């Protein structure tokens, strides 16, 4: 009976309570932002989460995330930066995990991120060491700081469970709390806790995103390298796919 | 009777009023971001704005922003790009703005801004022309849109009214609407209608903020160039200074 | 294929994503507060609004209600009150009603309420006549105001629509308008817009709440009278019932 | 050098804010209810409270209140509950408080209030004992709970410490907590904490308010006795006349 789509009542469901739950929270969310590119479900094997529903507990890799921005920000930039503007950029937008589900395990290349706990706890697992990249030197500033090792009985998403090997560090971020810097090239993931009486949600405001999904398709690049760029890369193959369309049945 | 300055209860009063504020439209601010540099007075001719106080309606260039985020994000950039780092980075900033007062004309070299109203209706005023940089080429892709002509009635700064003038482009700003973007290289001011009921408070998302302030006074520069950059130009001298300190007596 | 059931899961989804979206909202829900008695069907005709969910703009009768405050305040009356101390009381609660559902028409012979919308509008149905009581005068002061008549095309729930006949006055209220009081002996009911993008929150704050629910049977009554006492007299005789249980399976 | 009266300025700028606070806290306040009554000075001696401000975090007897809802409640009722109609009606209304100062010990023969915290913490005192009328027998039902002793080191307002007395119990009150209840005939008084980085904002929903006060001087009394009645007993004298008048100059 293992589910390998949603209904087009739950996703509706799952995706319009969320919108109000943001609105809720003062985040400026637009019609064209409550779309079938918003609730994700990284993976077939991951819409099981929709068996039991959002509100099981059980792990399972799937979120929402609406986005209210996503500027390149290359008017006005010399042209000798060109080559370099994929590394810049603006993107803001709200994310809502739902209890014991997970942002899984991931890196970005050119996209660095930071967090903002609105509502909810945030439970942050990432590798305190970027990856590297052959060939090229890269710079070096402030690093990843270490963080602290996982608390007892984190339950990961089944047949999932090696994806999170390397993220070691562990840090719980609360609402109020000072902004969290993900660095472009470490990798990371997130869930809330399985014990939450709300959702997660937690605004990302980051360099641009990369991102060629379903509701993208149809974009301007506004330089030429950048179209079809996907600025992601999941530790776990089904993830990298799902991550560009969900499929609603 | 002219002021030169803002009494210490005047300005805690101010500042502490307005971070309460802001906590109460969850916004995360820090103690260490309730300091003497967050009330920003831009010139010793502005701190008239003190005489009848920040509910009198008066316009004066005056105005308070909580930085939260201020993220080089150098780290894991390809050594080619450290000339255009400068370019980059994440700011996030909460910016609280009183009836009729303005966050006065200047541009930046470097820094793309966008704006998310929280509270109240921000007013912008711009050129949707942007500036020149002699001998060097720029990219373009989006520009700024042209906006609508100013509305009737528009009280400016006393001995400041010509410093708008190039900022021909207007645009008032709501809770809710999408984001607006404010490309580097643009003229740009804004202020709180002076009928408004309540302060204006704007979450400011922007690309890296180079500006050598007196809380900004100890920090490590992440490139060398970095160090000391001030990436403001202000239309008005008095308004250049005055950002970088305030007078408190 | 009609409903005569919600099952576990869709009251515990509903009921949950109801107080998160409350808890957002800065609205005082407890844990003992969200239990199986918040979501409200009046009626098993009416359990056919899960058939396509809570979003599907259909007119049902349905509603969820976390009470935060139900208090007799009977101490420190002069015994002389007794008999009149059910009009009193103290009652605060969160109502959330989705696009297009109904908290139904009925009206209360002791119940004063008010209401404050928090999220999204609320569309109000009442008689400005208050209904009367055999045998015993009654006081006056300001009465109900007339109101409007009711906008075109308002969809009522099926095989119910004559219960809503008595209810010519309307008036919409948003968040921010005056409170809005629904004096006792008034027929009165409510709907969240079908077009609206959220749920309609509105807090109420009236006199004291006899309603003999099953999160209720076991408490003690502060007055012999009290006990057992329904202050509730809906319209539809399959509302009155619902209202006290909940089919969940 | 003792302040006698608050200039027109610090009045104004002490309400509008206070205003905005709760507006973005979501209180619907109007613009009636943003008048010279709302600040309330407790005494010609605590108009000392504004020699070094609202933020200097001493022991003063001042307080802001928005009255969004005082209702008589007294349509519908049979007119032999006429004597005992003051006992009842509804009253919302939002209280701030500033870091250190105090609501003054006092008690209500009629009316029976509860605490809702918004933001910030609540100190309240009172006495679980409450006061007898001489010559009437009083109903009991669940009475007031004992509390805690006071924490060390509480600032009480000079040359008014005897007031605090016998308000022996202390509870701490915090957003999110179950609603606390404060029945008629119990001393009551209540602060915030001075070390509070934000004003305390607390929503009171409790019985009719009497209160002859100077915005309330015009207002039509639903029943006879109730024109004029001041069901406010202050312990301390001063407090009793300054609440009903602010001295603005
Ligand atoms: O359109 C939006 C906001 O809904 C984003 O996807 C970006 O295009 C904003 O620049
Ligand atoms: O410290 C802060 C936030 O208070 C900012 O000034 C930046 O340093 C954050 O990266
Ligand atoms: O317990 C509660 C709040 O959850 C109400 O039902 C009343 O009992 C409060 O007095
Ligand atoms: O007018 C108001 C709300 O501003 C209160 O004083 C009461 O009159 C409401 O019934
Ligand atoms: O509007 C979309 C929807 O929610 O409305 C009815 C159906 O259930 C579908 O899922
Ligand atoms: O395409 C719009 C939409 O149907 O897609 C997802 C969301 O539910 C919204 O209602
Ligand atoms: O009141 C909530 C809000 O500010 O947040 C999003 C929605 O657009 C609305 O403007
Ligand atoms: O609204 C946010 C979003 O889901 O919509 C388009 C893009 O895919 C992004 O992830
Ligand atoms: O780490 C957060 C994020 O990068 O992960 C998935 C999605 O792209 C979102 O922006
Ligand atoms: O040291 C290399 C590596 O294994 O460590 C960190 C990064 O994730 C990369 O995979
Ligand atoms: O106990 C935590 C952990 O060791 O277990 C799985 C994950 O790889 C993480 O490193
Ligand atoms: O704490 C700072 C302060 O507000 O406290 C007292 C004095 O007025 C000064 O302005
Ligand atoms: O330096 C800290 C501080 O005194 O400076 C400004 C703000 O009022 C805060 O209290
Ligand atoms: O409740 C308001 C809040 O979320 O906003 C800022 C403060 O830190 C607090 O956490
Ligand atoms: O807290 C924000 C701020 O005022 O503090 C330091 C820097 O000057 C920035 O403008
Ligand atoms: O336009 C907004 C802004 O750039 O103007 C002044 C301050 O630097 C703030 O960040
Ligand atoms: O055309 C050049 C200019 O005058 O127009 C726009 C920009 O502000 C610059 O000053
Ligand atoms: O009327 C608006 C305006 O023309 O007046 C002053 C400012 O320069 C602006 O362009
Ligand atoms: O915890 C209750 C529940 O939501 O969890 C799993 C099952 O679906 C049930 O409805
Ligand atoms: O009884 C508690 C509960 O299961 O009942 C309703 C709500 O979903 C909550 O989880
Ligand atoms: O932050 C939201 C909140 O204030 O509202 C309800 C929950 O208890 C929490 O305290
Ligand atoms: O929590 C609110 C509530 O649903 O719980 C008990 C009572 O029935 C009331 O309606
Ligand atoms: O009119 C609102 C209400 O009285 O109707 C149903 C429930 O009792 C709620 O309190
Ligand atoms: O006049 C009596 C009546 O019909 O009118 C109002 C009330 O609802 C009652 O039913
Ligand atoms: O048109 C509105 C109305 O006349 O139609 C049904 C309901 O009785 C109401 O009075
Ligand atoms: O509008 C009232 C006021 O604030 O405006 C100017 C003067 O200071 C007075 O206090
Ligand atoms: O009378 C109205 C008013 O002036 O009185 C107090 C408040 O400041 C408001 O502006
Ligand atoms: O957005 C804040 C708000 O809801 O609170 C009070 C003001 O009227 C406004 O409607
Ligand atoms: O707005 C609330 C209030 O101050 O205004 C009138 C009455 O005095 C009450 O205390
Ligand atoms: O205890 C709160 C209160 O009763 O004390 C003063 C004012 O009347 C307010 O309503
Ligand atoms: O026992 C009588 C008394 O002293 O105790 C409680 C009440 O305050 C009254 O003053
Ligand atoms: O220590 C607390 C206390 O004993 O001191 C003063 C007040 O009367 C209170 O009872
Ligand atoms: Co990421
Ligand atoms: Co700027
Ligand atoms: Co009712
Ligand atoms: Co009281």
């Amino acid at each position: 009976s293992a589910r390998t789509s949603i209904t087009r009542r739950e996703y509706d469901e799952w995706v319009r309570e969320a919108a109000a739950l943001g609105k809720a929270l003062r985040y400026p969310i637009t019609e064209k932002m409550v779309n079938d590119s918003a609730g994700i479900v990284f993976g077939a094997d991951q819409y099981d989460a929709f068996k039991n529903g959002m509100w099981s507990g059980e792990p399972y890799e799937a979120m929402i995330i609406f986005e209210s921005l996503n500027e390149p920000a290359v008017d006005g930039l010399p042209t000798g930066a060109a080559p370099y503007a994929e590394y810049s950029g603006l993107c803001d937008k709200l994310m809502i995990v739902h209890p014991g589900k997970f942002c899984p395990p991931h890196h970005h290349g050119r996209k660095t991120e930071s967090y903002e706990v609105v509502l909810g706890e945030m439970e942050v697992f990432y590798s305190p060491t970027p990856s590297a990249e052959s060939g090229v030197e890269l710079l070096n500033f402030s690093g990843m700081p270490v963080g602290s090792p996982w608390p007892e009985g984190v339950a990961l998403p089944k047949g999932r469970e090696s994806s999170y090997e390397k993220l070691t560090s562990y840090v719980r971020l609360r609402a109020g709390d000072p902004k969290f810097v993900m660095h472009r090239k470490h990798l990371h993931a997130f869930r809330c806790p399985p014990d939450s009486d709300v959702p997660l949600v937690v605004r990302e405001v980051s360099t641009y995103s990369h991102e060629p999904t379903e509701a993208a398709a149809g974009n301007h690049a506004p330089i030429p390298s950048w179209l079809g760029m996907h600025d992601n890369d999941f530790v776990s193959d089904a993830a990298n796919t799902g991550r560009l369309q969900t499929a609603i049945s």
